[PDB]
């Protein structure tokens, strides 16, 4: 089984994120992009796009108005349908709290989830700067995102304050936020190509990720002396995610290191995570073994069930 995954931006932010995955570089990830907005579209990176809702627009953006986003999307319905054919997995990801994402995304992400494919979506939520109307259709957005889902990833925006100075760009700011993303594809990438000493594989991430409701998902990586708590501590902090560790009643864990990784320090890894999440956890606990690898090590964390 080689997992077939789609990443589908929809809208100005979602494709805001896909553009700038598609410029990292990522192999064996087909990117989609969904936006009423035909100029914008037209700048797009990604191999498939598809513009919705040209009769309803005229080719413009949805002004903002999550409904024109909604019908826009149901009027592109088939097209839609047809983009995502073949998909495993899918990632739905959009800024919530304007018109096309807020209103297009949940109607993406029941396409795809009943098409059978693993559906995440990875959205945020806006700036409090934006004010109480955007937030508010925000809300409602992720609120319909949940329905439509499998699992969600959200990112308040107003988390990127947290972790800039007054000068750091605002594009270095949504690289953040991007990052999010990229390293819960690359993971699952990552994943799917790699034998682990103890394997997990793509029904061990559906088990993890399908009909739940929030998600926490991280990485840490740390070398030298505590590195295993270190890194497990960094892969649960999660600074720009709405979601915490705290109550999880399943955690995906895995740990990559080279030859010299200790069963002391595994140990030491899954108790911070244990310690942290639900008495009732299904833990499914994974490590790869990477001779090229010397004393780094990397430890991610999926968590799901509140
Ligand atoms: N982090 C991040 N947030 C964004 C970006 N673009 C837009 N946003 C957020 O996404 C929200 C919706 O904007 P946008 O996606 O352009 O609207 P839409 O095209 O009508 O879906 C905004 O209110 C912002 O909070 C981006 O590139 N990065
Ligand atoms: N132990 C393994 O088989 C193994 C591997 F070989 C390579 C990488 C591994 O872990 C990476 C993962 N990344 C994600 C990302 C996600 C998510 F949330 F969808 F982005 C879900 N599950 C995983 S598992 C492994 F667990
Ligand atoms: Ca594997």
């Amino acid at each position: 089984h080689m997992a077939t995954l789609k990443v589908i931006g929809v809208g100005g932010g979602g494709n805001n994120a896909v553009n700038r995955m598609i410029d990292h570089g990522m192999n064996n990830v087909e990117f989609i992009a969904i936006n009423t907005d035909g100029q914008a579209l037209n700048l797009s990176k990604a191999e498939s796009k598809i513009q919705i809702g040209e009769k309803l627009t005229r080719g413009l953006g949805a002004g903002a108005n999550p409904e024109i986003g909604k019908k826009a999307a149901e009027e592109s319905r088939e097209q839609i349908e047809d983009a995502i054919q073949g998909a495993d997995m899918v990632f739905v990801t959009s800024g919530m709290g304007g018109g096309t994402g807020t209103g297009a995304a949940p109607v993406v992400a029941k396409i795809a989830k009943e098409m059978g494919a693993l559906t995440v979506g990875v959205v945020t939520r806006p700036f409090s700067f934006e004010g109480r109307k955007r937030q508010t259709q925000a809300a409602a957005g992720v609120e319909a995102m949940k329905a439509a889902v499998d699992t969600l990833i959200v990112i308040p925006n107003d988390r990127l304050l947290d972790i800039v100075d007054k000068s750091t760009p605002m594009m270095e700011a949504f690289k953040e936020a991007d990052n999010v993303l990229r390293q819960g594809v690359q993971g699952i990438s990552d994943l799917i190509a790699v034998s682990g000493e103890v394997n997990l594989d793509f029904a061990d991430v559906k088990t993890i990720m399908s009909n739940q409701g929030s998600a926490l998902m991280g990485i840490g990586v740390s070398s030298g002396e505590n590195r295993a708590v270190e890194a497990a501590k960094k892969a649960i902090s999660s600074p720009l995610l709405e979601t915490s560790i705290v109550g999880a009643q399943g955690v995906l864990m895995n740990i990559t290191g080279g030859e010299s990784l200790s069963l002391f320090e595994a140990q030491e890894a899954a108790d911070i995570v244990q310690d942290a999440a639900d008495e009732d956890v299904n833990m499914i606990f994974g490590t790869v073994i990477n001779p090229e690898l010397q004393d780094e090590i990397v430890v991610t964390v999926i968590a799901t069930g509140f």
